[PDB]
């Protein structure tokens, strides 16, 4: 435990046992000095945003962990083994550590810039086992650990948001000071340590459906059950009057047989084509969106209930706010479509409505002697008892869990970006370097000290989650849908570096391989 | 305290044929659902009282 | 409403009911210093979130 | 409840994935031709994130 | 217990524990070297002071630490939950902690300054638990630790006041070498430690009365004591003569009935409107104050025997020094009324005294058939059997405790601005830097040593406290005044930081919030 | 039963308070006629949490 000591190996590994695999990772990272040991309050006076924007909080001068996301644990091998052989996974525990901590001071002048060790500073570090912070994770924000072992990431700032009427404050909105909690701190020589279980969780569906909901029936016997099937009795012209007829369950007729079970709500969404000269030109992305509407403000739902992406034949559409959607390699913030990678949830085509379509036809009146049967179209459905459905799915670079907010109510809670919903999930882990005072004046001043050294700190981090497999147990006669890798040659391998160095991922990887019967 | 369940309103028809409207309705002004491109009847559907 | 094409616009529709959907999250109604305490879930086979 | 249902994001930084943000890209006049422009979350833009 | 191993961790909390609440704080100190090593003998030559502002003394190169206010150890929601559900509180026992220490050599050259580390110097403490130097706390001085947890202060230097006669000295005079004591050298890697015990005091009074001490009788049944009414009986015109009659204690004649309890003490002070067209035309402050005379010097009563600031519908006055005065975020020394913030000792109305007003009237002679009575006004008055008084209040941002003097008599010591009144309190702890003496000559001189190289060091601090609660037993049936927060929109919470960094205190918060059957 | 707070606010709460102000009557007393009478409703939201 001295200048000299290293207080920790690297840990980098996979282990499949059964029912179980285990995973551990260890990455370097880096925290600077954020605000300069300041707390701030922000508005959105500063940006002139609109009345949806608008916006009031704080920023403080701590970093944070985050790795809720599957490329921090799997590498493109151990996915593809996951999802090839497996009906469903789930996590159970979790341990992390900090440790070869490092701490550097830096001098800047004419120019000239040098960097020297610290050997008698701290940093502290603690974590929100309680969940009493705002819990800033879940929100799919960058700043993860990254996906390729040999790179070095930076920590991200932590602040939070809080109740506002405009870019005014209310009665009801609470600050919070992180130095009032108790924090751990540590030179060189020091590490951390900690350990998490996971509640009981459903398993992940990681499954494609063989069978669909309208077709369940069998096809070579009849019903026992009539339905009615004409009202106008046509022997062949106009001199058609009115009877009533009842038919019998057949094979040709699926659609007019009774049956048990519905397909899942809907909020249908505006469609949009992968061709420009096949969308209307007009610009829509917002004016003919899908929102909801809370408190005086309009959101983009987005990416909202899981609805498959398009139907048949129909794989250059996608709904204007359904999707995940990720960027290629080294692309911009305002970006064109060449440059994105998007998902497709059209696995789930036969239990949950497409997005981009209604959900069906009701009555809208009384038919009579002399008045026709009129009908309206239901674009919006919650749910009805009979109602089955399936959930989004993940991908190796989307995230893991989110945090269900503590209310008196919720439905489902599955979140909508996919993963697990849990109400005490794997706590926030926050890191700060401890401020290192400049030489003070020789006679005594109360004014507020604001004279600092600047410095930093870089370590190492490693974090380790064991998972729970479900196993196939299949009697398919013929062979599956698998992921497999190219054959052909091309200038790169996929999930690997080009001659600059840099590290990329080609496509995004879902779960959904293997298939079940309905 | 207390609502009444959910709904899913179907055509009305009468066992009077001097009371049905003079039309074939039985398909184009029933009740459906909407599934991958095909359309099916919501038979029986939802659990609703028959008459008043 | 409708799906959009190169001559046609797009449509909207005001949602001014819905039930539930996968995801919601809710309050309850409070309670007051005269207000009632308790009430009686009426025996059926179905309810759904029994707050009175 | 001291939070909004719309507003559970970190405010300084931006999100990793895209929503569509224009139909018509319009160089300032009536001469905007069709092009699909995705963008980034940012915190100005609170209402058009991922949630 | 090296240079890469911390001595300590942060430990900001509190815990309630149903008659107990336990504080713990830790801040970030900076201490420079003070006077070059030197004790040095000061004087009011140099201010060409008055001769009630002559004095003599002597300054030392130690500092000290100071947590004598109640922000130290309580944060705004604490002090609300303490003051809206308790009766009383009184301080139990305490511990103090130093760790973490650096020490750092500063060279200045070129008009360029580096700082580097020195490993190998020390601090001296020591605490004064024998009470044998002068205690310069509880007098209301800065330099204490900072209310947000966040702030890095810097320590105060120690000086002290001994007996003069004007700018000289006298044979009673006292001089005092502090390193004539033990004191305990602490390298980096070294920690500092120490326990005290709080001796038994009165709890504080964290109530306001409900009756008043002139309305304690029934007021539906009359007294069995009668009282002179009236001495020349008129029946109408100007033909009364003389005659003794004597009334019953009834409901309407309230103050015509026998009592048992008088009120407390008082010092008249003058009366000061906060509207300068209501003010007089000259300058007061000084010629019509409050004094005492002590060894042919005067000195302003402040504050004070504690007194009603105001009487009712009369909130726009108060007495000229006998008022608790604290300034607003970033203020001067010189600065006009919109900058400062008044308290409001008017919850002890029942029982003490207005400020501003004279306590009673008296007679002066005795009157005959050829004589008028006379009577003359009780501008001051001492204790009488009978008398009943509160204390003055306490504040968040105000002093805790405070020495009673080593005398032979004292009445009622509890200090005039308000806390505990302890004979053997928390003692002074005293902080240095050790002298390190740059290269001497290579050839022997006598002359005395003063080259030395320029340090200053800085490390955490952290202290604990246990308090005693007195719950409330109250059968009261509407409900009590409490203190809340505001409801409606403004620009910035209270008691939170500014867009710059800035933590501010809006208003002073007192205790008594409660009520209680006088 | 009841369930108590374990909140880490900083700045100080929302808490219902009665009248300072004087007044004719009391709140939730009797008056001259020997009535009883309550003013205004009282809920129970005041304290905070973040959701």
């Amino acid at each position: 435990d001295g200048v000299g000591n290293a207080s920790g190996n690297w840990h980098c590994d996979s282990t499949w046992l059964g029912d179980r695999v285990i995973t551990t990772s260890t990455r370097t990272w880096a925290l600077p000095t954020y605000n300069n040991h300041l707390y701030k309050q922000i508005s959105s006076e500063t940006a002139g945003s609109t009345n949806d924007n608008t916006y009031f909080g704080y920023s403080t001068p701590w970093g944070y962990f985050d790795f809720n996301r599957f490329h921090c644990h799997f590498s493109p091998r151990d996915w593809q083994r996951l999802i090839n052989n497996n009906w469903g996974f789930r996590p159970k525990k979790l341990r992390f550590k900090l440790f070869n901590i490092q701490v550097k001071e830096v001098t800047t002048n004419d120019g000239v810039t040098t960097i020297a060790n610290n050997l008698t500073s701290t940093i502290q570090v603690f974590s929100d086992s309680e969940y009493q912070l705002p819990y800033v994770l879940g929100s799919a924000h960058q700043g993860c650990l990254p996906p390729f072992p040999a790179d070095v990431f930076m920590i991200p700032q932590y602040g939070y948001l809080t109740l506002n009427n405009g870019s005014q404050s209310v009665g009801r909105s609470s600050f919070y000071c992180l130095e009032y909690f108790p924090s751990q701190m540590l030179r060189t020589g020091n590490n951390f340590e900690f350990s998490y279980s996971f509640e009981d969780v459903p398993f992940h569906s990681s499954y494609a459906h063989s069978q669909s909901l309208d077709r369940l029936m069998n096809p070579l016997i009849d019903q026992y059950l009539y339905y009615l099937a004409r009202t106008q009795s046509n022997p062949g012209g106009t001199a058609g009057n009115r009877e009533l007829q009842f038919y019998q369950g057949g094979p040709s007729t699926m659609a007019e047989q009774a049956k048990n079970w519905l397909p899942g709500p809907c909020f249908r969404q505006q469609r949009v084509s992968k061709t420009l000269d096949q969308n209307n030109n007009s610009n829509f992305a917002w004016t003919g969106a899908t929102k909801y509407h809370l408190n005086g403000r309009n959101s983009l739902v987005n990416p909202g209930v899981a609805m498959a992406t398009h139907k048949d034949d129909e794989d250059r559409f996608f709904p204007s706010s359904g999707v995940l959607i990720f960027g290629k390699t080294g692309a911009t913030n305002k970006t064109t479509l060449e440059n994105v990678l998007m998902t497709n949830e059209e696995e789930i085509r036969p239990t949950n409505p497409v997005a981009t379509e209604e959900y069906g036809i009701v009555s809208s009146n009384l038919q009579a002697a002399n008045t026709a049967a009129q009908t309206q179209v239901v674009n919006n459905q919650g749910a009805l008892p009979g109602m089955v459905w399936q959930n989004r799915d993940v991908y190796l670079q989307g995230p893991i869990w989110a945090k269900i907010p503590h209310t008196d109510g919720n439905f489902h809670p599955s979140p909508l970006m996919g993963g697990f919903g849990l109400k005490h999930p794997p706590p926030q882990i926050l890191i700060k370097n401890t401020p290192v005072p400049a030489n003070p004046p020789e006679v005594f001043t109360p004014a507020k000290f604001a004279s600092f050294i600047t410095q930093y700190s870089t370590g190492q981090v490693s974090v380790e989650i064991e998972w729970e497999l479900q196993k196939e147990n299949s009697k398919r006669w013929n062979p599956e849908i698998q992921y497999t890798s190219n054959f052909e040659k091309q200038t790169g391998v996929d999930f690997a570096v080009d001659s600059q160095g840099v590290y990329s991922e080609p496509r995004p990887i879902g779960t959904r391989y293997l298939t079940r019967n309905l």
